[PDB]
């Protein structure tokens, strides 16, 4: 692997004091040291093996950073902070150790070719501990982005804690906000395209402006795009305010309009708020 | 576009081999081309067309990253790998056709103006393909972030997949966990600050040190202010070493203790463990 | 705190037109200038204080880019675009303040010490406003992840909208994508390893090529390992082109098989397709 020098920078202090031949030779290096650090950084580092980066195929800039491949050999010897690395577990699993950090030291992981698995997992020790995991952090989730950050250092107390997400799917929320219903008692809140999911499921809570009245719901629709329709699924129910156990204090309803899966959102009450959001989707793809 | 050129270094090994004007003017140039790769992959692009992105408003380096803005026509030729784009589909649709890559190469898009929708949507060419899709990808998410990495490329097969988020939304889970259930045969778990949430989603799977007995539910929670309380409803309930269809081999109840919501939970077996998450919240805002 | 001059270029254009000396001199801050701003937003700014970042323990370039630790006393000025923070809340909370933006403008913030709460919450005053937000924005959830990025400038009229994520936890999803039910009637699809997850919730959409019949359900499931088996239960089931109020259209079962927990999903209908994408699941870890 590259392990950068910290950052050189020019003494100008000099030169009317060092002649031309020292000071550009020691500028020069530092100048190098520095971009090899920064390019190395945000480069593919297997490249510093030919021409020490540089030519037609030499190292640029990724602007989404980088994440390098290092080899099971390489690993062998504790990873400093601040790197990223693209796992690969194809042919057995390899395991990482990440020096002694300090509050806010990072170290991301992806697994780009999917060979995380069980058999074949990402094992992470973090020098010290990580919070929650006793021992070493097993990851077998393939396709997975793996961050740790150090929640504590001080002195002798390294602690790091982490994340694990999902690489790829499709995560966005179609709506998350909060709507008045208007005097007339009623509102309607585009959520999506008829196109965009066959299905959604949503949580709604409105609130009376003093709190007195309160509904909460959660709710899973199916978008019946061949008659235009919006079949729907209201479960959970929980109220505060209710005047009596046969009173809404708010209604949801569902339906096309304008081509745009839609909530209404009616109320007796007068003032009545509603926050609506989007947890979750599905759109069917083509299989495979 | 500005399409940087790879890593240049220095040639220190010339220097008492060729006088200063010619290794200035080549150290410089060098120099140059460097650090417009750096600041270009950082920094706002469109100041290149004024003093060279220098100057009182030139070129800065951003710490997080920039999204590049570019026009219809400047598509129409293949993106570089480790891109940022910023889209602006206002007036259009925009195509945008991401060169071949390699394991891990990475594109990045953002949707800042929300302009991306149905009629004009963001679509996306990954030389090659997009695994899970027929043809092109078509983004039709407005404020999404989209996130392409390439899973696989050796040689004439270049696979690229995606993950679609939103740019925006209360994502953050108040907690997650595992709590042990203390020989007094209860536990309680602070979930959050009474004023943090209305309503929160959470999941629960209790399991005895040998596995013989374990309990799993969903409960959805309403934060009752007015009258300090917490409403809950408790479904999708699963158990397996149940010695009665009486038995709960796990009880969880919800209260507001030292004004944070709080989840109590309880159990005759001991060395019971309860894992507890958050796995979603509703917060009622403000309209608009 | 630091703040960066924008970039600087060296002006080739000169050389054999000012000697040597005054070409280094300006040519030597030039690049210590980019550098510094490079280094600073890459790196820790608290270093500068020290032979100017440099040394055996200066300044290096974090690929995981580097979260600034600012007093409050530096927070008392608004602070520029395209900064990152690791905000320390423990003595007491600190506001934060943008200076105005443009459109794509970012600004992240991370909470490594987890010290935001109520009583001492991040509070965030994007220069002129937030979206959905009166006022400030206050963060109470600690160990967050805040980014705010402005979504319309022009002139006048610098909006800005906001996420907050959880900075750790299980977040990944071990499956999501679309299969087709083979002409056998019937399709396995492998979730993940029986060691994995304790429980898991999916949400599965089957709809026949044509879209005339259409299923959708939301399924929680708990993995027994001692009997190797997998308990589940299907809800908010709903139907469009149901021959009959018993005819199912879809039928989906676990179990494990190879030793993984599985999904089955069979049909009578010709021809249907089935989207599977598992959206939250738990592991009961260790306690503390």
């Amino acid at each position: 692997m590259f392990i950068q020098e910290p950052k050189k920078l020019i003494d100008t202090g000099e030169i009317g004091n060092a002649s031309t031949g020292d000071i550009l030779f020691d500028g020069g290096n530092k100048i190098n040291s520095d971009f090899n650090a920064i390019y190395n950084a945000f480069g593919d580092q297997r490249k510093m093996a030919v021409a020490n980066g540089t030519g037609a195929d030499g190292q640029i800039i990724h602007a989404t950073g980088y994440y390098q491949k290092h080899s099971i050999t390489e690993y062998a010897t504790p990873v400093k902070v601040g790197t990223r690395h693209d796992i690969d577990t194809s042919t057995v699993g390899v395991k990482v150790i990440i020096e002694r950090g300090e509050l806010g030291d990072c170290v991301e992981f992806i697994n780009s070719n999917g060979s995380i698995s069980v058999t074949n997992p990402l094992t992470i020790q973090a020098i010290d501990s990580i919070k929650g995991v006793s021992g070493n952090l097993v990851v077998t989730s393939p396709y997975s982005k793996v961050t740790l950050r150090c929640i504590s250092s001080d002195n002798s107390t390294s602690v790091w804690n982490y994340s694990i997400e999902s690489m790829f799917g499709q995560k966005e929320s179609p709506a998350e906000g909060t709507w008045n219903i208007s005097t007339s008692g009623s509102v309607d809140i585009p959520l999506f395209h008829r196109t965009e999911y066959n299905m959604a499921k949503l949580l709604v809570t409105c609130q009376s402006v003093d709190g007195r009245k309160i509904k909460t719901a959660e709710i899973n629709i199916l978008v019946d795009t061949v008659n235009s329709e919006v079949i729907s699924s209201e479960y959970a129910v929980m109220r505060v305010g209710n005047e009596t156990e046969e009173d809404e204090i708010a209604n949801i309803a569902f339906s096309i309009k304008e081509n745009y899966v839609t909530a209404t959102i009616s109320s007796s009450t007068v003032g009545m708020r509603a926050a609506v959001k989007v947890i979750a989707t599905q759109k069917i793809g083509v299989a495979q």
